[PDB]
C-alpha cells in the first residue's frame, strides 16, 4: 500500500526497574509480529536523542493501516504488555499518524 | 541492512504562526528530500494520538543508519528548515532508536 501508520509510544518508567522488567517487555514483542494482524513492525528500545526530555524508552511500531492498530488493542500479546508495564510507567507520550510506506 | 535509524521530533507550535506556516514548512523539507541523502521515510503531519500531550504534529524519519542521520544533521537544506520552524516551536520532544528495516 502507498502508507502505513506509525504508533510510537514514549516513556518514562518508576526508578525500581530492573533488567527483569526488560526481559519481560521483550518476551511480549516477541509475541506481537506472531500474534497481530497487519503489524510491519515492533520494537522496544533505548531512546538515543539528546531531546529526550526524560523519556528513557519507546514502543515504534507501524502497522498496513489505523484499523490494523485499532485491532492491535484486543491483540492479547499487547493487552499483556500493557497491563504488565502500566504500574511502571511514570509518563508517556504518544504519536499516531499515517506516513508513506518504506 | 537489518536495521534502520529512526528519528521523531514531535512538536507543539506557538499560538501567533501565521497563516501559510504548514505550506512554508513543506517547502523546505520539499527541499531537504531533494538535497539530503540517506532518507528511508520522511513525513511531516499531525499527531492524531489522544495521548499527545499537546504535541499536534511531528517529523517521522528513517535513515539507512546512525551515520546517514549523522550525514542529515548537518545538511544545509535540513539546516535551513529547523532556522525556519525554531522559532515558531513552544515544545519538542524527540525519540531516535536503531529498529529492526520494514
Ligand atoms: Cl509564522
Amino acid at each position: 500500500g502507498m502508507t502505513m501508520f506509525l504508533h510510537v509510544v514514549m516513556m518514562e518508567f518508576d526508578d525500581g526497574i530492573d533488567a527483569g522488567f526488560f526481559r519481560t517487555v521483550d518476551e511480549y514483542v516477541a509475541r506481537m509480529k506472531r500474534e497481530c494482524d497487519g503489524l510491519l513492525l515492533y520494537h522496544f528500545g533505548e531512546n538515543v536523542a539528546a531531546r529526550s526530555q526524560g523519556y528513557t524508552h519507546a514502543t515504534s511500531s507501524a502497522f498496513v493501516d489505523a484499523a490494523a492498530h485499532d485491532a492491535y488493542q484486543v491483540c492479547p500479546a499487547h493487552v499483556a504488555m500493557k497491563a504488565f508495564m502500566g504500574p511502571r510507567i511514570k509518563r508517556v507520550v504518544v504519536y499516531d499518524g499515517e506516513v508513506p510506506a518504506i
